[PDB]
Parts: C-alpha cells; structure tokens; sequence
C-alpha cells in the first residue's frame, strides 16, 4: 500500500501537519493554510535506496550532522502524487536554474508556505509532497552573476543558495528561488536521474486563504 491515508486529528496527522507548521517562512502562515487531507508514503523500494544511500555516506566519512534526516517540499501538478511517490523525483521536473541545471539535479524548497515564485491566490487548492532528505555535505553557492552556473560538486550531496538566510520575507525578490535545495548525485561516467537521498515520506493537500 503506498499510500496510508491518516484520518483528521489523529497523532500520525498532527506528526505531518507539524512539519508543515514547523518548516514556514513565516511561521504565521499557519492562519492561511488548511491541511484538509493527509497520507504517509511507504515505499519500501525507495526506502531501501535512502537507507543504503546514508550508510554509503558513512562510509565515506560524512559525519553523524551530516547523516541527519530533514524535510523538504514539492507542491505537485496535474495529479501527479501517483508517480513522483511511486518513482520517486528524477531531474529534469523543475525549472530552476539558480543552483545548476534542472537536468542534472532536483529542487526542492525549504520553506512550506514558499512553494511556487509568485504568491498564492486566495482559494487555491494544492497537493504537497513532504520528502525527507539528507543535506549531507553542503556546497554553498552564490547566485548567478553573469557566471556559468556549477556543474553539481562532486563529493557534496546537494547546493543550497550561500546567503539563503538574509531572505525572511514571501515577498522578497526571488525568495522561492533563492530557497531551494538542489540535490543530484553521481553514478559512476554519469549523473543519476534520481538522487537517492531524497525519498517521497507523505502528501498533504491544502486550501489557501491569504
């Protein structure tokens, strides 16, 4: 069963909803949102890529700060949960370049209430996807200044924009952009379409209220 649907007010649906409540911007953005439905994601084939992907990252030195599991968000189109939950993300999904080319890697925002460049309307419906995620070891980058963007850093686990923090605002310029995590990860002779260490962990849907 890859999707378990959690019924309202139960402690697995408050488990969710808190990390939505816990991952905005503005925290206030708790009044606008209402998580009207909820489901945890199993997986087992992803989730036996992601617990082999952090004892490969063990192996290779990443210290146990750099082997925690975090949260990072996807608001999904076209009703397409069903694949990105049941393949998992592959590159080419986003159109972001601000970290490095979409077809080498994936985007995924930090912050749940900044999910998309402009702000939402009122009454907007959504689908969210909560991944879990090992940042591993960072690459900081700044953000392009008529430079060629990166190729990913080889022996890091994704790109995150270097002075992210300065943003505190869903309005400042860029802020969706400038917000994202970018993981990607080598295979050997060839990037892989699919990082494995993001993994699809459960999908809220929403209604917007500014």
């Amino acid at each position: 069963a890859l999707f378990q649907p959690l019924t309202p007010g139960s402690r697995e649906f408050e488990d969710v909803v808190n990390i939505l409540h816990s991952s905005y911007l503005e925290p206030t953005s708790v009044t606008n949102f209402n998580y009207r439905r909820a489901c945890l994601v199993h997986n087992e084939l992803l989730e036996k890529e992601f617990t082999e992907k952090r004892r490969e990252l063990k192996f290779d030195g990443r210290l146990d700060k750099e082997l925690s599991e975090s949260y990072a968000f996807l608001m999904v189109d076209r009703y397409q949960v069903q694949t990105i939950c049941e393949k998992g993300l592959h590159v080419g999904q986003s159109k972001i370049t601000i970290l490095g080319s979409p077809s080498m890697g994936v985007y995924l925002s930090r912050y749940a209430d900044l999910l998309q460049a402009n702000p939402l309307d009122t009454g907007a419906m959504g689908d969210v996807v909560i991944f879990k995620i090992m940042k591993g070891k960072i690459k900081s980058i700044y953000d392009p200044m008529g430079v060629k963007s990166l190729d990913p850093t080889p022996k890091h686990e994704c790109h995150v924009s270097k002075n992210a923090n300065r943003i505190t605002s869903l309005l400042a310029y860029r802020a969706y952009e400038l917000t994202q995590y970018y993981f990607y990860e080598y295979g050997f002779d060839e990037l892989r379409r699919r990082p494995r260490h993001v993994c699809p962990y459960a999908v809220v849907s929403f209604t917007y209220k500014d």
